[PDB]
């Protein structure tokens, strides 16, 4: 069903759809019941519902993601990829700045995010996600500007 190749590109036109900015047609790409780690070691995000509410202030802040070349196996099922997002500090930054992830910018109005982070993506015969894992840390964040 889902084979090598087209493992590899469902990884991409995920990224891809994140650029778009279209919620829906992001949330198209997910299981009713797919689990989002972002990060992992987090608690999970499960359902339509809530991969909405995550999304919502990420596509606020303009997140555009470079994807590199992905990782197919030969396992069926998954896809693995790493991704460099910049996105704007606001909304989410503070949030990140809260914890200790990042320091504060002197203008988070203007100030950017930069990230890289490593997905591993579990797909079901039909190509929607099931499982979604980001992998990605304080050292993986920095913020210009």
């Amino acid at each position: 069903h889902m084979n090598e190749f087209a493992r590899a590109k469902r990884a991409l036109e995920h990224s891809r759809r994140i650029n778009a900015g279209d919620l829906d047609a992001i949330i198209d790409l997910y299981a009713p019941d797919a689990v989002l780690e972002d990060p992992v070691g987090l608690p999970p995000v499960t359902g339509h519902d809530a991969l909405r509410a995550h999304y919502e202030p990420l596509l606020a802040a303009h997140l555009r993601e470079e994807a590199a070349e992905p990782v197919a196996g030969q396992d069926a099922t998954h896809a693995l990829i790493q991704i460099s997002s910049v996105m704007d500090y606001l909304p989410v930054g503070p949030l990140y700045a809260e914890r200790g992830w990042l320091k504060a910018p002197d203008a988070p109005g203007t100030a950017r995010i930069h990230r890289t982070a490593m997905l591993v993506i579990r797909m079901d015969a039909s190509g929607l996600i099931r499982h979604l894992k980001s992998y990605w840390g304080t050292s993986d964040l920095t913020v210009l500007g």
